[PDB]
């Protein structure tokens, strides 16, 4: 089935390297100019969004109202939410890198997230646009094969839960 | 959707051909260069693993932290666990080689096995590795219309539930 994923404007924490999961940041005003040219970039299809104010407002400005699901929010990172990614301990580093074994204290283990991520895909009864976060574009990306690195305000279609269609980045 | 069905790394009852399934036995040396081997080929896909020790091994060699499932474990062979093929009564290897009507005093019915692997299978909401045994695989491969032996330590994809998409025996 035809998904199109959106990865919210940039925020602060983006330039600045810090761990951003459930912590509710806006966006910044280039985030805002990233969301604003999506917008007529992307199909016209039911929408969906992580209720987390930067997707939201990412949604918003994109020409989009959807309706929200905490469903397609980002990892939750627990204690480390907000920790500098230079800074982590090797495990945790390590753990994300791969993407696997990653249980972070007061948070949410990758299992969990991808559980929760996956299950929602699967409800999901026709193509849609989902604006969410990076954590989640690269679970599904990965889930497909492929690295699943994409930059703020970019957006990628997949025909799940087979493959990737298209990799969209604006300048 | 892409599955890999990867069988775990031999253990000592593999060369003694001896009936292996609850019965928890570790890799051996060779079990675990088979596992390590998996590392290069494997894709980096959610993982899954029987919690029987060599498949929790097998997919820890491999590089994978997996999900722990009973349902990817191998049949139940109930008072057959640990007799030698070689012995089994020609009923019994008649039946594991028609894969049919098989059900080990003590053990698990082969349809009632094959219930839980399936019903498994149809959970899965994403691609994934899946570290299992033998028998897994090969009710796997059947069902797909296909010869289904595998060396132990060797993996096959499957475009869950239409065909087989690669064999990789090492
Ligand atoms: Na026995």
């Amino acid at each position: 089935m035809e998904l199109w994923l959106v990865r919210h404007g940039e925020t602060l924490w983006n330039r600045e390297g810090r761990m951003l999961g459930w912590t509710d940041l806006p966006l910044t005003a280039e985030g805002e100019a990233q969301a604003r040219r999506l917008k007529g970039a992307l199909p016209s299809l039911p929408a969906f969004s992580s209720d987390l104010l930067r997707a939201r407002r990412t949604a918003e400005l994109a020409g989009f109202s959807p309706r929200l699901y905490p469903e397609l929010r980002e990892i939750h990172f627990g204690a480390l939410e907000g920790a500098l990614w230079e800074t982590l301990d090797p495990r945790y580093k390590e753990a994300l890198l791969r993407f696997q074994g990653f249980h972070p204290p007061g948070g949410e283990s990758l299992s969990a997230f991808q559980e929760r991520v996956f299950r929602f895909l699967e409800g999901l009864k026709a193509p849609a646009v989902l604006f969410t976060h990076g954590g989640v574009v690269r679970a599904v990306l990965r889930a497909l094969g492929e690295d699943g690195l994409v930059p703020p305000g970019s957006a990628v279609a997949v025909d799940w839960p087979r493959r990737v269609l298209v990799r969209l980045a604006l300048d």
